[PDB]
DNA sequence: GCTGGACATTATATGTCCCGCTATGACAAAAAACGTCCCGT
DNA sequence: ACGGGACGTTTTTTGTCATAGCGGGACATATAATGTCCAGC
């Protein structure tokens, strides 16, 4: 099969280009259906008339249905996306790129989707799709999944679907949250979408450690913290440090600490410098950096060209993590 | 008859109002005939122009004769008035029931919808509808609305619609919540449904007072607590005490306190005995019982036959509150 | 309740008119959803702007949902149609009309829907709705339902829904059919819509009796004929004789017989004169006129002003049948 | 590889054609280099203008050198041609398989789709797709298409689309049917899907020949039978004999006849032995085996490994038929 | 014996715009309701 | 005293339409593919 694909790349690149453009149309319909030719052509970079030619082809092949409210995929369309998913990435050049990103960073594996999410918002949804598919490959019979609360993890929640294998799924918020995109919100949304269950907490924000210790000393609370300690999976974002610290209600004393110690990246309530060393921790009830070592599966979902530096810094140390990212970030990092 | 009227009010919301007004006109004519439009309007406190239109309508229906010396009933009018004497007490067993519930309980007003929500789940939605309509009549130009997190208040949130008058609406959670129906969830849902804004908090549960005091001492937190203190409206549920205490993670020491002091009702984090005296408070960051005095508008939404005793106990003291309830609770309380 | 309704008809006829117009909007949405204000206003006799006022009211009462593809009923809308169904007919004047139609014709009962299906095509769908509801009230634990193949029975099939009581339902074609609206087609469509089962036959048309007798003598065939003989219900149309005979491939000899014997009505393969006496039978394998006597439930579904004479003639003899018809036919017959 | 190619053909229907044509150009250059565009076009029977475009493309892909004295392969070209020698027999195991199936069976042509429909249900839909495309290539200006009623022909009907050339299409049922998948049902569904017209009949089943003769003697009936006799196309299935005879209501006398005469295959109401000789005919009004000779286009659609023996037996005699089948059947037959 | 260049014809894709559908708002105008208030009978 | 008439004001409903997105459709034009033919080196 690899021999066939390599021969096709030399003898039929003109045909491979048409196929990729038509495959991209099917992916964007899967994301946004039902959608009409005006909105879909605008969403891609192409004229209504060019799209209308391609969509009429796809309808004739019974891959899309065209109704008064727009276009949706047929069963054959959904099947085709699953069958061609991996080989299409070989010609998109993502395969070689993922190999190299894994040589460069401390990564268990790299999953890169097309595009730059800083330019093309829907790319966050494709990272979401990819992350969900990755989660499902790693689930055991029973699972406790800890999640953070940022907008990329929200995109993972939005793309979550029930598990075909019906494995047991309990979701909890490792980050606790700061303000509606708080880990509790995400945790619940992801569980509803997966037909799983979930457990919840309070918003930590920034407070005296003694106040957190009293919450930690509490029983019904302790039960949720022990569940978080037992997490089998962590799904988290990676942010720019300054962006995260200004978005939160960071005390002026801690802003100065964060700046003076040259923080560049943020993940699950910690700020790290360019060498991936912790420089500040926003105290929260729940997961600690030392706890990630014992979690079998960690999936970081983060992309966009603006995050290349943060992503590089975070993975300057081994994290035993699979990264789901996009070309925006990966190409900027690697060239 | 109750079922028919409840269906008819969906198409004709002030059906009972028109019925009652026309019935009163016919009663007053039977008492004073012949009487003219000037005397009849004055006696009923209706504008002459409105009364003149209604009696001209009744004359077209052959119920009243309009002659040189004024108005008298027809044969048809006397017969109809005799039929309405029987029906209309059954037609208006409600304005009668609400009048009596307000004589019995400490209530600013009573709003009672048909049915028993313990038997007929959709009755919770009609309490919701009624509560929303009540809220909108009480809004000022600017509003801070504090809400609790129980399933009946959830029903109020589900029926919330944007304000026709576009008054300013900020929602906050007075109860803070305990576990997905936490006041924060409700508060947000209600704000989205109203196209208002909202502010949020952490879940208190049961914890040491000192831990809460540290959260109270905090700044970005203090701002939300001060907003709650400035509430112009409170919308809250009323629960059975034992049900509420067992649903929560109540400490065994506090369960014994609650039982030993004969708590029967619960509202906004307080348990009260049969005389409406506080017997226990689940400590929470936010509203205190003493704070309700200063809130201009308080609406309690609670019904079902199982809550009759709790509702009676809660209103054994003046609360300056409008109660939205159902026949389930009201009829069980009053007979 | 009857006292309340009679008082409402005298005191509130202006309010009853508004309610009926809004109820008619809900009925036509149930039939055609999703539908938009341009198509729905045209379907009724009213301007887009008048409809838009009423539909905005219905949305505010949570009886309809308005989406990009048009309007549908909410749960509350479907419920309201079931609760008000019978009382709305009292003011539509259908109750008095049905009483009189049953005094005039040989009828077990009369069910009359509004309108004239000759003028307003959707009236055939409301006869369909009414017939289905009637069938479901008469089902026993086990049912064999024989059906004819005309366009009004097709409308019954289109409105068929699964039985809430999950009674056993087997459908068969009593008429056998003549040409795509053949009883076999209807029989199958009705069974699929009811989640029942069905058995089938060949199209008789017009042929020598001996050819039919050979088909009757056959075994796998005999089993279906015996099933038809065991029918617990018959659902059939009533047609004008000349229309039915010309639509079919009637032999010229039989056309002359039909004309010369003054046939005026047709039902299940028989032509009858003005006194309801058989004058000609299109020979078919299956049900015979003598067999209807032994069928517990017979429902005739037929309407439109053009059928008044045929309907009157058919019921000049006792048929122990419930007629589902429309005002078109009923008012023309009775005045 | 089979799965990848089948997916790729949905986006690029003549992928294998382009592949093969480019492979042949490279083979012919390796044999004759240096060779010019006039000689190479002549030798391959391709127009000089088309060949010139393909070799200019191959030169841009660095596979061929175009010099004053003509064209030679590059290093890359020799390597690619060596890879394609291995792949392309696996890439084109099909045009090879169809060639061989046509050497083995009595076939006008063979069309084989990937997979085994006994294992993979969707393979019946791809046979359907292929059969429709074949039908459309054979249509004349006016067409009478006779069809049988089995589940594979149903799959052909489901994939039917209107004719791009808008040729005239009338469909009729050659098989008449036995029980909802009766030829009449299929015939109608196919006509609706093609925007054609159709004519229909009764279900023959098994009956005395004299009863059929009376139906044959009839006029409006005779017109449909004469239309079937005028068929320009027949589209039929092929079944296992025992399966077909047990599915129908076969008389015990005829089952014994079918068994005792070693029937193995069934098509259009006839059972045949392993040598393709008729051993029993289920009498039906319509097409007879002798009639197929006069039909210009016959397309048999049948596949799955369980039908290999039936398919082989049916085509032991010349039928002037194009077979649409799958690898399931073809590979089992040929190895 | 070939390179590229090229001209006339035929086929396919594209641009443009189009009519007939669905939702939100939005301004103007007409009708209805109403608050007093006039007279004669 | 009481009803009919009525005028000015206020409130509510209606008419007209306005546009983005949804489709299948039509007409015109451009771009490309194709079928040969051109020269000299």
């Amino acid at each position: 099969m690899n021999q066939l694909i390599q021969a096709q790349k030399k003898l039929l690149p003109d045909l491979l280009l048409v196929m990729q453009k038509r495959f991209e149309i099917l992916q964007y319909i899967r994301l946004t259906e039902p959608i009409g030719r005006r909105s879909l052509s605008a969403s891609l970079g192409i004229s209504e008339r060019v799209l209308r030619g391609e969509v009429q082809f796809l309808k004739e092949q019974n891959l899309v249905d065209i109704k008064t409210n727009g276009m949706t995929l047929t069963e054959e369309g959904y099947e085709l996306l699953s069958v061609l998913e991996d080989t299409m990435k070989d010609v998109l050049g993502l395969t070689l790129l993922e190999k190299t990103l894994k040589e460069r960073l401390n990564l268990k594996d790299a999953i890169i989707v097309s595009g730059d999410s800083d330019q093309s918002p829907w790319v966050k949804k494709e990272m979401g799709r990819a992350a969900v598919a990755c989660m499902k490959k790693r689930f055991s019979g029973k699972n406790i999944v800890a999640v953070t609360g940022g907008t990329t993890i929200e995109a993972v929640a939005e793309m979550m679907t029930p598990d075909s294998k019906n494995r047991e799924l309990l979701f909890v918020p490792a980050r606790g949250g700061l303000g509606k995109n708080q880990a509790n919100t995400i945790c619940a949304h992801m569980a509803e979408k997966a037909s799983g269950t979930y457990r919840l907490l309070f918003v930590p924000g920034q407070l005296s450690q003694g106040a957190y210790s009293s919450i930690i000393e509490e029983p019904s609370v302790k039960e949720v913290l022990n569940t978080i300690k037992s997490a089998s999976m962590l799904v988290h974002g990676i942010g720019e440090a300054k962006t995260m610290a200004q978005r939160r209600n960071t005390p002026l004393e801690d802003l100065k600490k964060i700046d003076d110690n040259d923080a560049v990246t943020e993940a699950f309530g910690y700020y790290f410098n360019a060498d991936g060393e912790v420089v500040h921790k926003v105290h929260s009830v729940g997961m600690q950096l030392d706890d990630i070592d014992a979690i079998p599966d960690i999936i970081a979902v983060a992309g966009g060209s603006s995050k290349a530096e943060a992503i590089e810094a975070y993975f300057k140390k081994p994290r035993n993590t699979v990264l789901v990212t996009d070309e925006g970030a990966a190409k900027k990092l690697l060239r």
